[PDB]
């Protein structure tokens, strides 16, 4: 099992979702970036594993469920089995993490990506250890009902550059955004 990472797209006012959808109109390339980063594994014969809350799983278009080429794990205390199309189900972030260390997954899991939502991000981000946050900054305010938790810049260092991550401003549907990578080790 490799590194633990969080990936999210957030508006200026820190919004990540609204009514089960993204606060902004769909951005094709932003989604492709998300697919690329979470899918790409730097270790032959292995796969990355994505962890997400129940609401995030159901917010993803069925056409894109499960997230292809990745082991999909959903967090929920209500569900009795992984949702149709999902691979695994865990009742807490720790359990999901332990699970990757089982003989079952242990040898096939490379990177672990937390892809949402709020509660999962928060717990992971405030957990001691090595952790990277891949943050897409949608440079506009958008009415939202779900938000990204605070990034403690004393711990999380914004990297000056990162391989495979464009550093310049992007724009789709008249909306500008940029990619950032943060890293902490505590
Ligand atoms: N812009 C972006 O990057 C992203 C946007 N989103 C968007 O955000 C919204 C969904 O986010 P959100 O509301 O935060 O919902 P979540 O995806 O985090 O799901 C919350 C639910 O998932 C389960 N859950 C979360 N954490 C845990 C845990 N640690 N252990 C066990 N179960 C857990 C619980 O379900 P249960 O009650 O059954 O126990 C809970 O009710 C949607 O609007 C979606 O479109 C989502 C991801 C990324
Ligand atoms: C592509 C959005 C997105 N972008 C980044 N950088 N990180 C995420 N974790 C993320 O969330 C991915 C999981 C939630 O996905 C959705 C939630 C609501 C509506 C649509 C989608 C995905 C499909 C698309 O944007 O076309």
């Amino acid at each position: 099992v490799g590194s633990l990472n969080c990936i999210v797209a957030v508006s200026q006012n820190m919004g990540i979702g609204k009514n089960g959808d993204l606060p902004w109109p769909p951005l094709r390339n932003e989604f492709r970036y998300f697919q690329r980063m979470t899918t790409t594994s730097s270790v032959e014969g292995k796969q990355n594993l994505v962890i997400m809350g129940k609401k995030t799983w159901f917010s993803i278009p069925e056409k894109n469920r499960p997230l292809k080429g990745r082991i999909n794990l959903v967090l929920s205390r209500e569900l009795k089995e992984p949702p149709q199309g999902a691979h695994f189900l865990s009742r807490s972030l720790d359990d999901a993490l332990k699970l990757t260390e089982q003989p079952e997954l242990a040898n096939k899991v490379d990177m672990v990506w937390i892809v949402g939502g709020s509660s999962v991000y928060k717990e992971a981000m405030n957990h001691p250890g090595h952790l990277k946050l891949f943050v897409t900054r949608i440079m506009q305010d958008f009415e939202s009902d779900t938000f990204f938790p605070e990034i403690d810049l004393e711990k999380y260092k914004l990297l000056p550059e990162y391989p495979g991550v464009l550093s310049d401003v992007q724009e789709e549907k008249g909306i500008k955004y940029k990619f950032e990578v943060y890293e902490k080790n505590d």
